[PDB]
Formats: structure tokens, sequence, C-alpha cells
DNA sequence: CGCCGTGTCCCTCTCCCTATAGGTTAGACTTTAAGTCAATAC
């Protein structure tokens, strides 16, 4: 499922390159580790191929995913619990889960808030984190040059 | 059965974010004490 040279997508660190299919044994059991590295954190992670789907290493958003998160970002009628703390903990869990639809919903919701209401620097920071991981996801999904991913993302938020 | 000396030991002294309500100050307007000039008389 995850061969060498594959630009495979791992949560939460986005896309990553696999270097080799490592045969590092433990307890005399030659498990099929794979070395995978990302470009942001500059870290290398070894994952066994058996429980590779347990960690949920995904595949990059294609076209249906792009228009799906598009429709979510343009989805109207979204409203939140009145107490800001419930909204905060809900969308914190929602970003911690890390799926593209819910990250898109988080960023579009907070952008709709930020347009008029405004949020705290911590809440701006939570946005900025979700926006950063989302624009990395899109810029390696359409393979479209992070700066241009930011400019298209700003194009689409206005609708 | 009922109280008293000796010994040992412990201790002390010295050399997050939100919402409401209320107080504070800074900033400008009109008044006043203040600085000024011109002519004059002895």
């Amino acid at each position: 499922i995850f061969k060498v040279g594959d630009t495979v997508v791992y949560p939460h660190h986005g896309a990553a390159l696999v270097e080799a299919i490592e045969t590092r044994t433990i307890k005399g059991e030659q498990k099929e580790y794979l070395v995978l590295k990302v470009a942001q954190g500059d870290l290398t992670v070894r994952v066994p191929a058996e429980n590779a789907e347990y960690v949920g290493v995904r595949d990059v958003v294609g076209q249906e995913g792009l228009d799906k998160v598009f429709q979510v970002l343009r989805a109207p009628h979204t409203e939140e619990p009145t107490n800001w703390s419930r909204r905060y903990k809900a969308n914190l869990e929602k970003l911690a889960s890390g799926d593209v639809n819910k990250v898109a919903e988080v960023v579009r919701d907070l952008w709709r808030r930020d347009q008029e209401r405004g949020l705290s620097a911590g809440e701006k920071r939570m946005l900025a984190k979700a926006r950063q991981i989302l624009v990395g996801e899109l810029a390696l999904a359409e393979s479209t040059d992070d700066a241009k991913a930011e400019t298209i993302l700003d194009e689409v938020l206005a609708a």
C-alpha cells in the first residue's frame, strides 16, 4: 500500500517522502519498518507496514476532496454554541482529529468570525496553525506552490 | 508498693477568555489675571 518513493500523507504532518523499507528487527522479529520524512519538522519516523493503517497514514486530496472541502468552506448556515468555551473545545478536538473536511470547516468558521467579530491572539494562533497545515495539504494536493495555494485560498474565502 | 539519682539524647547558642458597571483623565471651550503701549502732567 505504501511503496518506496511514495509521497504519502501522514497525520498530522502532511505529506512525506518514504526513503526505504527498513528491516530493523526487534525480539528476533524482522518487522517491515518504513522510514518516512517530512520537510517541515525535519524528522524521520519509522512505521511498521502491518499497523501502518492503524496510524491512519492517508493519501493526498485529489479532485473530489478539493471540491468537497470547497463546498464545506462555502457551506452556509453554520452556527456554534453561544458560550465561546464550548466552541473552543469543540473545534480544538476537531482540529486535533485532523481530517481535511473538519479542518476546512474550522478555518472557514473562524474566518467568518474574524471578518467582523475578531478573536484573541491565541484564537488567531489556532487559526494560523490550522491554516498552515491546510495550505500545506492543499499545496501538495494540487501540487501548487504554497504561496499560490495561499492566494487561491484567499480567493475562495471571499466566494 | 512507693518514690528519687544517673545516664543518654535532643535542642539551642556561640565562634484562559467574555460581559457589566463604574471611576479616572485628557482634551477642548470661555473666563481671568497678566503683560503691553500710547498720551500726559508735574
